[PDB]
């Protein structure tokens, strides 16, 4: 009570009139929340798509990190869910951060984070960006290339760089390797061409693939990663910093669970980076931290009956909004109802389309579902990795905004780690 | 001192919101182009950008008129929703096909009555048809019975235009798979709206956007008859056709504009004679827009793969501009900036977008000289369906738009404007 007021005040200054984070009360939940919003707005119109993010989920994913890696420390991918109010949650925990670019080292710097808390892991990066960087003092980055090393030379000729290796990505959801990530081969040349021009290699990173499916290819990646020290070595650089990049689920709803990762993990780091090594060994986990903190909920806007009996319905959130991973991070998005369903009555054979005026706008191609109507709310959970990242404002849709919360217990368990 | 009278009008066309610049003597957007790369073509403050012609998008409009003399453009806003875009074609006196809510302000916001504007989206948020109703906006699309309903609640003095089925199985981006009501449909909904004393005063129908076979206007404008006669049988006094996109937005396309026109205005004159009182109307999107935006793109980063190939990394992806790629099924072409050797060699190449994902890769395989870190290359036709799905993923920035604008280009459309 008077409590509870002493709570929301602190998550009022917290919010800063940027957002909005609403104390939760003892027994009350992130999906008691949500169903609260709607009840709000029941005899309204005012039904735009919303989210509820539980900033108390996100300490939890903490928590659980600092628990099962203890030896490795979290860079959040910035670029994975780049709302404020995460990146000053997880900036007052103390996390460091995985920068894409000038924008996200500049929202980083913002909220206070000094930049030995930062990694530039981009490989490949804009002369200007690389020089932004060097002007406010970040100076480690990734590179894969020699054209990379030819840059920092000019542009950052003190930064601190990690090279980045290979993976073994072929059953990831997301591959990277087509892109990013020196051979072996290609590594011992970098380390001798940096040499050559006088840059600072201090350590190895890689990205097994976003939703890694196998996790022997991290066991692989470590092996690899050791070798490329060891050839440091010889060339007569000084490795010390190992960063084994995400592809961590972030939800339970999932075939390989985190922990069944970080089981095999931890013996291959064991192995060949023993901590009487000196080796600092960090990590740039993005989905794991944010995806089941998000919950969306999208209202049915419209309505069609096609005849045994099915039912189109569309809402206003969609592909070109947050569910654009559907088609960039191939994401099988699961349909829940609001209201709970009667026992006994009638489902229907069902799609369900995005608000805007294309035909390639469709979330759902076919689900069964009780007929709903023009007004009912669906909920898609799991929704805060590469969703409001990624959206647009095509056909003139706004962003759904996004309602923050927060426990006291989660409220206190930051400020432990605040210090 | 024509120069300072021209660049006087522009500055305050664009005002606080965007840069219009005056295009001289025999200068085109081509130019302007190459002049501002080589600006800082001694400095690193090289992101991309767009040069946008305000004046190919004028000649759009005087292409337009005369090509289809019956049709009144509305302007898709949904393609390129940019201010400037719409500023122009708002002074031109288009119509403007809206969206949403954000659309409709947009254009109401530049002066523009509502009689010139249809809300064409067929199902819509009931809070967005309210907005419309509250701004005075009459005219909006349907194509299902629970859309008929929420009409009759929202906004009951609504005049209603009713979306059909269209074959558009060869078009390159289909829209019938989620929108047009069959004639069996349409029969039911015109029966309907009577009996809900709602007003339903047209038809419209869209081919699907990149038309390939010209002759699907043709059936969809004998299907709209079909349906005005259902409404004239119910007791509807139904005058407005709305043939809707479709068009291409350049010449670098195997079905041109002025080939599809040559279909239309036969089955127009066919099926909707100017004695019937009809007033026919289109919501031509890419057509007006595509081939005057150009964009210039940065080689930031460089790779050899051993023959060698190079794979170049520029700073705008399939995240940015080229999410066009995905949603559009965009078939870019980049090209050099810069004219080559003439002996000097090509190799196998690819082009990848800024982003970390490994999907962000703009071509697969291209022939090219061997370019280097700090080299433009340019992609023309760049307008349509473009900047406005872009996203700041990995938070990059969108290219700023520099808009330019010849004297006779200024001229015409006050020729237009009165
Ligand atoms: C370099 C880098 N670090 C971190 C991540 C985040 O990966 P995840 O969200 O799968 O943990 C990615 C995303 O693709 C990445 O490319
Ligand atoms: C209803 C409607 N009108 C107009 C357009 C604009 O089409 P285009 O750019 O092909 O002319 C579209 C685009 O999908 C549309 O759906």
């Amino acid at each position: 009570a008077g409590e509870n007021l002493y709570f929301q005040s602190l998550m009022n200054n917290f919010g800063n009139e940027e957002f909005d984070c609403h104390f939760l009360d003892e027994g009350f939940t992130a999906k008691d929340i949500l169903d609260q919003k709607i009840n709000e707005v029941s005899s309204s119109d005012d039904k735009d798509a919303f989210y509820v993010a539980d900033l108390g989920d996100i300490l939890k994913k903490h928590l659980r990190w600092l628990k099962a890696l203890p030896r490795v420390t979290p860079f959040y991918a910035v670029k994975c869910n780049d709302s404020k109010a995460i990146v000053k949650t997880l900036a007052a925990t103390g996390t460091g951060f995985d920068c894409a670019s000038k924008t996200e080292i500049q929202l980083v710097q913002s909220l206070g984070v000094p930049p030995e808390r930062i990694i530039y892991a981009n490989p490949c990066k804009q002369v200007s960006q690389i020089k932004y960087a060097a002007n406010n003092g970040v100076q480690m980055m990734t590179f894969d290339s020699e054209v990379e090393l030819m840059k920092v030379a000019r542009a950052h000729p003190k930064a601190k760089l990690v090279l980045r290796i290979a993976t073994d990505d072929s059953k990831a959801v997301c591959r990277l390797s087509v892109k990013f990530g020196a051979t072996l081969r290609t590594s011992r040349l970098l380390l001798e061409r940096a040499k050559e021009l006088n840059i600072d290699v201090v350590g190895v990173s890689f990205h097994v693939g976003s939703g890694c499916t196998d996790p022997e290819t991290f066991v692989q990646a470590i092996s690899d990663a050791r070798c490329v020290f060891d050839m440091g070595a010889e060339v007569g650089f000084s490795m010390y910093l190992l960063d084994i990049g995400g592809g961590f689920p972030g939800s339970e709803d999932v075939k390989l669970k985190f922990e069944e990762i970080t089981g095999v993990i931890n013996p291959a780091l064991d192995k060949y980076f023993p901590s009487d090594s000196g080796v600092r060994i960090i990590a740039e986990p993005g989905r794991y931290y944010v995806a089941s903190a998000f919950t969306l909920a999208v209202n049915i806007i419209a309505k069609k009956i096609v005849l045994e009996q099915t039912f189109m319905y569309y809402v206003n959130d969609g592909v070109y909004g947050s569910f654009n991973c559907i088609l960039y991070d191939h994401a099988h998005v699961k349909p829940l109802l609001q209201k709970r369903p009667k026992p006994d009555e009638k489902y229907y054979s069902s799609s369900i389309w995005g608000p805007t005026c294309d035909g390639l706008d469709r979330i759902v191609e076919r689900c069964d579902l009780p007929e709903m109507h023009v007004g009912d709310w669906m909920l898609f959970e799991n929704m805060g990795a590469y969703t409001v990242a990624a959206a647009s404002t095509f056909n003139g849709f706004q962003r759904p905004t996004i309602y923050y919360v927060m426990s006291g217990p989660a409220w206190q368990l930051m400020q432990q780690f605040q210090n």
